[PDB]
């Protein structure tokens, strides 16, 4: 039942591979909608051509900041920003998809993908999905960012949809 996103990645326009998601519609619907829909583009924007624009190995990728390239940008399809819906998942280890946040009930477009177990997010970052496969191709960006976040290539979202 729950839905099943893809993610193309390209690395200065060279194609790396692709990245799938299972989505915890289940016990997270407001959130999962939110970026399946941002994944299709059917609201009219979305993921599509955006970039990674923070990867800090042993830890994140996050992205989704499709209107300032960033990390100051970005909107929900409920508006600016939408509410925290619950914690019931935890951030258990890599390959977990968390919101990124700027405080209480501010979620809006930016996501990360965990590539280590970060329990200390635990209750101030909404999870809401996780990597079903591509993993290693998570791991292949990892290897484009640095200690302060900074990629040294372009990593992109070339191609975005369900499955």
């Amino acid at each position: 039942v729950n839905p099943t996103v893809f993610f193309d990645i390209a690395v200065d326009g060279e194609p790396l591979g692709r990245v799938s998601f299972e989505l915890f519609a289940d016990k997270v619907p407001k959130t999962a909608e939110n970026f399946r829909a941002l994944s299709t583009g059917e609201k009219g924007f979305g993921y599509k051509g955006s970039c990674f624009h923070r990867i800090i190995p042993g830890f994140m990728c996050q992205g989704g900041d499709f209107t300032r390239h960033n990390g100051t940008g970005g909107k929900s399809i409920y508006g600016e920003k939408f509410e925290d819906e619950n914690f019931i998942l935890k951030h258990t280890g890599p390959g977990i998809l968390s919101m990124a946040n700027a405080g209480p009930n501010t979620n809006g477009s930016q996501f990360f993908i965990c590539t280590a177990k970060t329990e200390w997010l635990d209750g101030k970052h909404v999870v809401f999905g996780k990597v079903k496969e591509g993993m290693n191709i998570v791991e292949a960006m990892e290897r484009f960012g640095s200690r302060n976040g900074k990629t040294s290539k372009k990593i992109t979202i070339a191609d975005c949809g369900q499955l």
